[PDB]
RNA sequence: AUGUUUUUU
């Protein structure tokens, strides 16, 4: 008996399910509810039920075990969590809690919780003590996340250009500007189908805030991951308990030892959103951001960090520029001065259809020697120096034609000696 | 015994009954105050009278049947809906309700209704179990809505040129961003036009915010579907009503799995009166927009979507840029991230008199493999990167010389080769 | 109202 069994299964079976328990008509009921009954009527046998879900606490002192498939969203079948156990276990927002659970009594609204049996997927024993991930010492990104596929597929063209570019390693903490209409959902696809391909031990998570359903839709049914969206359906207080949550997760995941990856697609969005829920302090600067605005995202974007003791994570935002609104441009800049790591695409590039449309010469990662070899080091140096004189569109038509005519990008660094 | 039979009746006709069912003199009476008459005489009778509506629920928990001929406008004859109906039947704001009405007694300003006989167009027994729209799951442009005519007429060089340059599918997002006086009226017209000789099927309506009365009636009279508009001469909350109760009928029809196509021609009309009608927050952005105003056409223009259940939301809007104002700079833009079409027109060819002035270099469509075959593709792809070298002016002046000596865009394309 | 917008290189 268990909370995400029930929420996989369709809902022919489980109405067929509750008929056969003999209940009311379930075929005019949500599958929520027919859930709920279900648990309900097998609880009145005597039978225990369970229930999971990510914390989160309230500013009362209670909380609740949020679901993966609504998005962190208010649900019924919320898992409430009293005080007393939280003040005994010293649980904290994003603690994975997996226990026993009762349905609610008369004038209770929530499934209780009687005893967790694991914490953050481990014993809590191992969770009682634990190192903060405050306390933890930031390092440089040491592991190559290499992102080349090596199937000889024409869509690693894309991931060659972007290792040749920008190597990104564990912890990285990097930035994706490119105006609008440029091939962005395209790009962060590609990124995702590559990091579930080469690194699938990685925990994978992609955050879309304010972002077209279509789209959520299609980039949930697409990558080989956990996806949590937010569309612009939703006010900006979803979009920032959403961060929040996710954030939360992150860190109690690094606090573990696990490798975190967040593909942020919003930073722009997240930012907005911070900057309408922000009380009004009568102070506007330019553009239209209030002084105390960016303070959040800001931390967001610095939670990453490479982690000594174990794990890691890396946040990979995409910010939006030329998009006719000052207060973007405030924003992609001030954020500039963060990223250690820039990746612009070129308008005029994407204008001519020639994909990807990648601003080599802009690019770059700091301390590269740090996730690359000397030789290798050098061979990109020297393609580095070549592609500088030659123009955008000139050297991107360049580096395609040399990348089509073999698979890896070896042999494309022998050739040109 | 119908409202909008009686609506459709001339005034003449309608004098001539009401001095034949002897009541007072109609010569010196409103329209509305005639039929309102003729329907009490009617109804002393014993016989019965019957209405239709879109529904409008109120703050406080009753409604009104607003008519389209009034552009949904407050009329004396609309249609009182209880709240306990509405409780009864789960309605909401855009059902379409068809019953039998009273006129009314006295200490009544309003027609009470007491059966509904149709709801949607559709039985109330295949209503009452739906799918909300805000849970259907998006989904790209599939099919392919073709704008050319085929008839070989002179004005199809808009269609075929709208077509070479950006495709149009069911539940697209575009924009229009075109400069004033650069011929968006016309146009749009074609384009109307077009969607009514190729696609009778789909439900064409087409929203005019905030423009002229003569620009009004020229549309009504000259385009095959349904025109609400409202003038410059009402306030902004008639063009917030009326932008809300039109978004609402077409996300209720689409809940019915129906093909809605909304042009819209005043987007940043209708983002102006969303920042008139907001309170004031004490926080003012660059160029006077506030931080809360965009949030809702924000929305209305994410409503469009395409449903994988069955029908789908087209809305195409024209923005205004270089109006001398910098709210619409900020306004018309901040939109220019978000839709996934993009149709520029040039000023400078617009001058030179050479119809249509679009400009095709930075017009586009994303994801257009999806709506055009292989071959296709590969020809536009050519015809793209024969017509980037070329200027602007150069560039239409080659297409309009090419596209005038055949009448179908195959030929152009087998003689390109 | 100052900042924002005006405003830019
Ligand atoms: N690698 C690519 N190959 C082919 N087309 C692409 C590629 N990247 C982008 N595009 C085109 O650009 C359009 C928009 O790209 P997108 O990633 O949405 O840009 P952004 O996210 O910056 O708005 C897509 O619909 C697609 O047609
Ligand atoms: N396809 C066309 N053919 C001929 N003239 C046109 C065409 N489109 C626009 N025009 C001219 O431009 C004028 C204004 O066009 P309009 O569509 O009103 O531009 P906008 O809507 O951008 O203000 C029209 O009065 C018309 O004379
Ligand atoms: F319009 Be893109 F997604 F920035
Ligand atoms: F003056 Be146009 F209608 F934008
Ligand atoms: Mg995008
Ligand atoms: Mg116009």
């Amino acid at each position: 008996m268990n909370l995400t069994e029930l929420k996989n299964t369709p809902v022919s079976e489980l109405i067929t399910l509750g008929e056969n328990m003999g209940l009311e008509n379930l075929a005019r009921m949500r599958k929520q509810d027919i859930i709920f009954a279900i648990l309900k009527q097998h609880a009145k046998s005597g039978e225990d039920i369970f229930g999971d879900g990510v914390l989160e606490i309230l500013q009362d002192g209670f909380g609740f075990l949020r679901s993966a498939d609504s998005s962190y969203l208010a649900g019924p079948d919320d898992i409430y969590v009293s005080p007393s156990q939280i003040r005994r276990f010293n649980l904290r927002t994003g603690d994975t809690i997996s226990g026993k659970i009762r349905p609610p009594k008369e004038g209770e609204r929530y499934f209780a919780l009687l005893k967790v049996n694991e914490v953050n997927f481990d014993k809590p024993e191992n969770a009682r003590n634990k190192i903060l991930f405050e306390n933890l010492t930031p390092l440089h990104a040491n592991s190559r996340l290499r992102m080349e596929r090596g199937n000889g597929s024409t869509e690693d063209l894309t991931a060659r250009v972007l290792d040749l570019a920008s190597p990104i390693g564990r912890g990285q903490r990097g930035l994706i500007v490119a105006p609008p209409k440029a091939g962005k959902t395209m790009l962060l696809q590609n990124i995702a189908q590559s990091i579930a391909y080469n690194h699938p031990d990685c925990v994978l998570m992609v955050l879309l805030i304010d972002e077209r359903p279509e789209e959520v839709t299609e980039m949930q049914r697409l990558v080989k991951g956990e996806v949590v969206a937010s569309t612009f359906d939703e006010p900006a207080s979803r979009h920032v308990q959403v961060a929040e949550m996710v954030i939360e997760k992150a860190k109690r995941l690094v606090e573990h030892k696990k490798d975190v990856i967040i593909l942020l697609d919003s930073i722009t969005r997240l930012a907005r959103a911070y900057n309408t829920v922000v009380p009004a302090s009568g102070k506007v600067l330019t553009g239209g951001v209030d002084a105390n605005a960016l303070h959040r995202p800001k931390r967001f974007f610095g939670a990453a960090r490479n982690v000594e003791e174990g794990g890691s994570l890396t946040i990979i935002a995409t910010a939006l520029i030329d998009t006719g609104s000052k207060m973007d441009e405030v924003i992609y800049e001030e954020f500039k001065g963060t990223g250690n790591m820039e990746l612009h695409l070129s308008r005029k590039i994407a204008e001519k259809r020639v994909f990807p449309a990648i601003d080599y010469n802009r690019s770059g990662t700091r301390k590269e020697e740090l996730l690359t070899t000397q030789e290798e080091l050098q061979k990109m140096w020297i393609l580095r120096k070549i592609i500088h004189p030659m123009g955008e569109i000139d050297a991107m038509e360049f580096l395609i034609n040399k990348l089509a005519m073999t698979k890896t990008n070896d042999d494309f660094f022998e050739m040109m000696k």
